[PDB]
């Protein structure tokens, strides 16, 4: 309904938006973490961990909230009736501080998949035997990247599928493959350039690769899919920097899994007619490191993106997503359950493994008027009506009367609480995803002046009225 | 727009005023428990006490049906009209006594206003035959949507710890709709005794199966629109009269550092559970909230005397009236040394109201945001006007005819369902139909008169 | 009531008898949003 | 006046210092945690 008819060429969201002439910053300082790189430390007897698996290694997601545009309002809001207008933030700028000192970390293997060298070899070398498996180590690729929106990033990766049944399903078979999308989460580990999938299924060895992957599965972000996205809400923007080289040769050690065509060599004698495994895989390395490569501690300026979204956080809520491997420095130390003997025993000595973190999130905002229609009210509920449920927005659609309310009786109770401990309604679809989380709401402050991120951007764009505090000569 | 608004906006008054009203009311049953046949389930008579709350459910016949002498001054296409009640009165016709309740086995150990010594030990069945008086209420309910009470009772605990046969059930507070027949508060508070009493015995018969419920002022009067009760009276008083213990086995002891430990009969911890006695008090001719009239213009809700459906609710309950008469009959008349076996006793108790309402004639211009503001507050009100269409389908049938003829066409005719309109069915309470009883004249009736007396205007013909 | 060997309370001691405080938040309304707030400046001034 | 009556209400407004300037300028906001090995944040006492 109103009066013209349904034409399907969408709006970008400059079109109906409208932007205040205010702006703000707030944010946290800083963050930690520690943990052992390989795996969790836990309670050896309980399944609960003492650490968590922890590296720079792992994908870091991060959640942002902010307080209610109607409740929380400012010096000068002279331009809206909450009645027909409502207000929203709007993210103009943003910041990521890391203060970590920059090393590798690095991680390996005590039992890795490994036949031989064939980079130079000298005589030919055995046949399969009996887990011949062995202790090694390896770097990883270097990665930089910045994900931010107002969804969550959505990466991808390997995984088997059921096939089309034809054969019959045998033990050792060459198990289907299938390319699967998922939403990103915490923790979560980075491609080591051995592909996102997952290994622990796919690989019954699970002695392929390094503990960190071998466990996860790996994910990596699709530009393709996100960016795809017709309103941009997924990621309005990003940024990415990676690098990698080959070092060793090697062979796997196993049973051949499929063989190979004769006819593709000349066939050999002695035991130059066994074949040698014909599997070969490279030994990825991370390359030199440098002051100029960080995408950190730099501002940025987002006004145009890609999709119709710009800049707006819809629901109070913003994401960024964070891949440094620059930081990944796991610090070594043993303390000596007996100082007493002067003769250094390794018994004596229990080595021990933690990692850094070090994080800052740093936010400008724009405040945002919207003037509402049903046009307007049409298009969002049926973008997302989510955001006319949390915000009515003051109103349910335009009549918008209230609910014949249930005001909530669950105050306190008699050890009752199932007026809910199983918590109350509503929910975040997205809440059995785990990620960070951290609320700003507290935090705003009015002017940008007291901190050092915003007056870049009051010198950026400039002064219109320069802070003028009539001091100095009169 | 959001955020209910006072009714008086968009209603206007009209210039009629009429009344209707029953003739009276008598009631009589036993106050202690209903009679029933004792092999029967069906009863024999019914239970009745003032002591049970009173709801009253009146109809009213639609006005848009209803033609005015001059009809002309709407139009029935755009408009409807609906009732609007500007004042209320409550009859009552019995002399003014108190009745009474007990039980003949009632939990006690002994009297703890004087002791001259320890007690004794605690036996098995030591319940007695005594009697209490109810506190004295009076309240008066009015409004389009039924009167809400609350109640505590028994919620599901916490699965952690194990309960064990006699522990202690949790607690919870619980809303409902308020039933005829149910009890006021005997001071013992509003529960369920059945839940949460084993004994039976704690209290005096006529409130031991029931729930006592008690009407919560904050809810009711937190609706948007009002419309559970637009207004209220209420006058209530309670004294101690005397001081009790629970006997039997202790749930929990008292620690000890909040005393100091005795020795031979003071080694026994006697019951620590102390229960009061409620006592009413003189009753007056001067606190009756009753025989006099209300003037209702406004209220705490935006409703304004507006009633929805053709629908009026009156809600009342006393313990002024609550004597119960006594009597007896004689099994045989002949001899003339009395002999208590010779006389049956019996207990019945009577009830009388009476219903005298004023209504104001009200009607509604529409629009859009009209329209949709009541189908937002409550849209069956809709339906039992004209306006919400609503097309209908149907384009064929095929009716085989004829059917009881046993060449099988199928099995057939399913379509009962909606004579279903009150949904408030499933509650059962007092009713009474005034759709007959209305008259154009406030001349001709007791309490009419007033109504000109007070705002003024005396209009009558000459002779 | 607490447990007996324990020093942590079962049930919380509660009766009409006892006193009863009420604490009473506000956020500070010099955060706090107004249809118009022109009428007044942050600088110089304050709200209570 | 005011700071006579209770100079502990300039403190939760703005106002730290006598006339117009602002701010208590050493060092402010710290967390040393997230997940649970370090001994807590909660180590040191509250000092609000």
């Amino acid at each position: 309904y109103l009066p013209p008819v349904p034409v399907s060429k969408v709006v970008s969201t400059d079109e109906y938006v409208a932007r205040t002439n205010i702006y703000y910053h707030a944010g946290t300082s800083r963050l930690l973490a520690v943990g052992h790189p390989y795996f969790p430390i836990k309670k050896p007897n309980n399944n609960k961990i003492l650490v968590p698996k922890v590296s720079g290694l792992q994908y870091r997601v991060f959640r942002i909230h902010l307080p209610d545009p109607n409740k929380f309002g400012f010096p000068d809001t002279s331009f809206y009736n909450p009645d027909t207008q409502r207000l929203v933030w709007a993210c103009v700028g943003v910041e990521v501080g890391r203060g970590q000192p920059l090393g590798v970390g690095i991680s390996g293997h005590p039992l890795l998949n490994k036949l031989d060298d064939t980079e130079n070899a000298s005589a030919y070398a055995a046949n399969a035997g009996v887990d011949n498996r062995e202790c090694i180590s390896m770097d990883y690729k270097q990665t930089q990247l910045c994900l931010i929106g107002c969804k969550p990033p959505i990466g991808e990766h390997w995984g088997k599928g059921s096939p089309c049944t034809n054969v019959a399903v045998n033990p050792g078979d060459c198990p289907p493959l299938e390319l699967i999308n998922t939403v990103i989460q915490d923790g979560d580990m980075v491609d080591t350039g051995f592909g996102a999938m997952d290994f622990t299924t796919l690989q019954a060895n699970k002695s392929e690769v390094p503990l960190d992957i071998c466990t996860s599965i790996c994910k990596y972000p699709d530009y393709i899919k996100m960016v795809s996205e017709p309103y941009g809400d997924s990621l309005f923007f990003y940024l990415r920097r990676e690098q990698m080289f080959v070092r060793h040769l090697f062979n796997r050690a196993g049973a051949v899994g499929e063989n190979v065509p004769d006819d593709l060599y000349i066939k050999g004698s002695g035991s130059t007619a066994n074949l040698a495994s014909s599997n070969y895989f490279p030994t990825p390395s991370g390359s030199m490191v440098t002051s100029d490569a960080q995408i950190f501690n730099k501002p940025y300026w987002l006004q145009r993106a890609q999709g119709h979204n710009n800049g707006i956080c819809w629901g109070n809520q913003l994401f960024v997503t964070v891949v440094d491997t620059t930081r990944s420095t796991n610090m070594s130390l043993c303390a000596a359950i007996s100082t007493s003997e002067t003769t250094y025993k390794n018994t004596n000595f229990k080595e021990y493994l933690r990692h850094g973190e070090e994080y800052d999130l740093q936010f400008i905002f724009q405040l945002c008027k919207i003037t509402l229609t049903a046009d307007v009210m049409t298009y969002i509920h049926s973008m997302n009506s989510t955001i006319l449920e949390d915000w009515n927005f003051g109103l349910q659609p335009p009549p918008g009367g209230t609910l014949e309310d249930t005001y909530r009786f669950v105050t306190s109770q008699a050890i009752a609480c199932q007026k809910h401990t199983p918590p109350a309604p509503k929910e975040d679809p997205l809440k059995k995803y785990t990620f960070w989380e951290v609320n700003l709401k507290e935090k705003f402050s009015a002017d940008l002046d007291q901190f050092p991120l915003g007056r870049k951007f009051l010198l950026q764009a400039g002064l219109k009225a320069k802070p003028k505090f009539t001091l100095g000569k009169r």
